[PDB]
């Protein structure tokens, strides 16, 4: 049942690509996402994201760290920052994307594959 939310309630099927990076000191760990001509566009405006809600099969992680991708003035993409300064964090990272990657293998929507609920 894990998704991820910009908005709470709005499931998203698009595809991001997932990379792993360390912090601008290579203090505490991040990962980063890449988000391509995402629907969020047509709903909310990117100036009105302020943070994105992951949730996971157990519990959920709130990110603040969200910034939007420009094209020439022409919005088409976000990214978003996670920050993995706890260590039981490293736990539900490593669940959401290794669940996550099974039911999207970076190239299949979320959408059909997975079963759609009223529940949450």
């Amino acid at each position: 049942m894990a998704e991820i939310q910009f908005s709470k309630g709005v499931a998203e099927t698009v595809v991001p690509e997932v990379r792993l990076s360390k912090s601008k000191n290579g203090q505490s760990g991040m990962a980063k996402f890449y988000f391509l001509e995402p629907t969020i566009l047509a709903k909310e405006s990117t100036d009105d994201i302020t943070g994105m809600y992951l949730i996971d099969d157990e519990g959920e992680i709130i990110t603040r760290e969200v910034k939007g991708k420009f094209i020439n003035g022409r919005p088409t993409a976000i990214e978003a920052t996670v920050i993995l300064n706890s260590q039981p964090e490293w736990d539900r990272f490593m669940r959401f994307m290794e669940r996550y990657g099974a039911e999207n293998g970076l190239g299949f929507s979320k959408s059909e594959l997975e079963h759609h609920h009223h529940h949450h």
